[PDB]
């Protein structure tokens, strides 16, 4: 078994490092003063970057791989997406869900993702997808720690037996309680649905992840209730507000007032760049707003924010290979986090910040932690992002679970020349 | 020498095709009714997509690889970018320019780009970069047909001897006349600068490519003068309006009136997605506009529009590997061209439409044309875009000038499994 990772670069650190492994855990981390020789039982990072695993804080594995079935989302909006999904949800089968979820999970394993939070639509009396996903969770455990959010896609108060079905999903084992206040029939149902969500999370000791204000409506302010209830219950670390795209349209004075509460509450935020740039701004003609939440300001204020892929070939997104560096690339551009340091520090948005969002207790390159880490063939975060590098090796429990032999490009000039796009 | 390309898929066509090569040209194209066997002198496309070469209609090779030298563009705006570039322009040397231009050109060759239009700043009495680029043009000719735009970065009427320097650049051999009306001191200088640009293009029989209305100013309407002068002179095919980002902010009534003229004029449009999403919207707080020109509407109206990378690690853009599929990916998202057919047809924005913009006379997979083509390991445009595939082979004059051995990804589950991200 592997005993050491050598010649590793670490974000924010100078030089090279050696990571000693023992019994599936990291036993010690020591700085090197030069390049170490390879040897049996040593995985050579070759001066590449070593980081804890990529994380997918927000994806829909029950809907993945279904775009165009039975119809396509023509308008490219959240609302038509839900209608198209409703048509597909009526055709679900146990095996159908497991096969599609596993297809995307394999792409995630290949992409160095070892932690995934999937929402599963529980606005369905049969709970077909949830039952299938609970089995997938057990099956994929050796490679990915999968969290399941009981997501009441059609509302808690606005769907028949919505609250009972949400609770049934928790009794069956869902890890996180979801909600979607802006989709409820009225603002009052939206606020009430959040009180019910928090009560269920406290009753069952579960996390919370709300699809919150995913709409270009400057009056959609459910995020303040999510943060206030979390603060009141002293449970911010266990709470996440996904999307908050309406915040892109708020006036600045209200946003400033709100930010004090967001920071005090300690709740987490997920932005989904690939899907948000596609679904938001659809009701504008020109100019057209970007529609991503206030990521730059959250980072400046010390509010935990991270990025999710959200959808992979489904009603809300026709593309994707479940690649977090690609999600990061889109977010940095749309949010204008284009300074050198902002880009270089971008990896935090798909690693550490996402681990905090999932309330992970065993994450990071530190002594005592499980030996879960990935190696990128790049010098730092900036380089990895610019070149959209693959994951050279993914290690879990001290064993290699995925590897990518890099592509080899040659140009035939006066003589052949290898091209690696580096400077 | 290669005699045939077999098992090729072609955009918009059903089945497989064989492309016969003779004397460096395409002699004939014949449909296949099944998979053909490989043999010596036959390049097997392996049911991948064969298209004419990618094109880069807008890049700055004189500024490439200079980001942060001597200072960084902190605000991420066009205006500070020009100031930072001015500082770097004062430090230019002949060899400096040739080395950096060649570095990016090699990445382009590796990425299947055989046609490139580079702007070169001629607001410089020494014309240092232009002299260097004219040599690079000759040196890179076996691999890339490079067009040089004499670009008066600091204005024609607003810079000392600007008009004389612009004409001197044409007398030295620049292929295209540039302008930047929105950067001139006054609207009147902007309009007058365009009359001077057109007069020079007719005097020397050169093409025109104007950095046009690259500003979030709803009153920046220099595009109507570019189109009207082209229509008057009957030279639309030879004229290009780059950027036109102000069009993102125009009211709809004026835009509708304008579109009639744009179509009648026959001029070309270049949008630069990676740079536009970064530099535009910088004066908005929230909501923030996207700032790309009206690409979707141009396509619906039959107006020729295409995509450029614009900058590769320079004052206006800190990233890039000169990859056109990556430029296309950003443009489809920001412009909301996310329908299946829109994404699949996206390749036109980086191939045929760009060739028209460069007024190319020998481009396309057709009998009689030079055997210049590339092979993508994908089933169609949608697949190539979704998976961001590399260029498997680039063929020029019937010879392979670049090749990429694809990466190999494996996940170690109960048994090893190859992952190609396909469905
Ligand atoms: O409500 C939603 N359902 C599915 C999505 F992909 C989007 O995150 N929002
Ligand atoms: O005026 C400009 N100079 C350089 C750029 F990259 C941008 O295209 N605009
Ligand atoms: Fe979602
Ligand atoms: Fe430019």
């Amino acid at each position: 078994a592997l005993q050491t990772i050598i010649n590793a670069r670490l974000p924010g650190e100078e030089g090279l490092w050696q990571i000693h492994l023992q019994d599936g855990k990291i036993s010690a981390i020591d700085a090197q003063s030069g390049v170490m020789p390879i040897t049996e039982n040593s995985l050579d990072a070759e001066q590449g970057l070593v980081i804890p695993p990529f994380v997918e804080p927000h994806i829909h594995l029950d809907t993945t791989q279904t775009a165009g079935q039975p119809n396509w989302n023509q308008s490219g909006t959240l609302f038509e997406g839900i209608e198209r999904w409703a048509e597909r949800k009526a055709l679900l089968t146990h095996d159908d869900v497991k096969q599609r979820a596993w297809q995307t999970l394999k792409w995630q394993i290949a992409n160095g993702i070892q932690h995934v939070r999937t929402h599963v639509d529980v606005s369905d009396a049969t709970l077909t997808a949830l039952k299938a996903m609970l089995e997938v969770k057990q099956e994929v455990a050796p490679w990915i720690d999968l969290q399941i959010v009981a997501f009441p896609q059609e509302g808690i108060l606005s769907y028949p037996n919505g609250e009972a079905l949400l609770e049934e999903a928790l009794r069956l084992g869902a890890d996180v309680v979801g909600a979607i206040p802006h989709f409820e029939f009225t603002r009052e149902y939206g606020v009430e649905s959040l009180h019910k969500t928090f009560a269920l999370a406290q009753k069952y000791d579960r996390l919370i992840d709300v699809h919150c204000d995913e709409i270009d409506d400057e009056q959609s302010r459910f995020v303040e209730t999510v943060a206030a209830l979390a603060h009141h219950e002293g449970m911010g670390a266990r709470v996440t507000a996904s999307h908050t795209t309406a915040m892109h349209s708020y006036n600045g004075a209200y946003t400033s007032r709100l930010f004090r509460l967001l920071k005090m509450s300690g709740i987490n935020f997920v932005a989904n760049p690939l899907v948000n740039i596609h679904l938001q701004g659809r009701f504008d003609t020109y100019p057209k707003r970007r529609g991503i939440t206030r990521v730059k300001e959250m980072l400046e204020s010390g509010i935990n924010v991270c990025f999710g892929h959200d959808s992979v070939f489904d009603p809300w997104y026709p593309l994707g290979t479940a690649n977090m560096l690609q999600v990061l690339h889109m977010g940095l551009h749309v949010c204008q986090l284009m300074g050198y340091g902002q880009i270089n520090d971008g990896l935090n948005l798909i690693t550490h910040h996402s681990a905090r969002t999932l309330n992970l207790q065993d994450y990071g390159i530190a002594a005592g932690n499980s030996a879960n880490l990935i190696i990128l063939p790049a010098e730092n975060g900036f380089d990895a992002l610019r070149r959209q590098v693959p994951v050279r090796y993914s290690v879990r429990g001290g064993k290699v679970i995925a590897s990518t032999q890099p592509a080899q490009t040659t140009v035939y000039l006066e003589q052949p020349e290898a091209i690696d796009y580096k400077r």
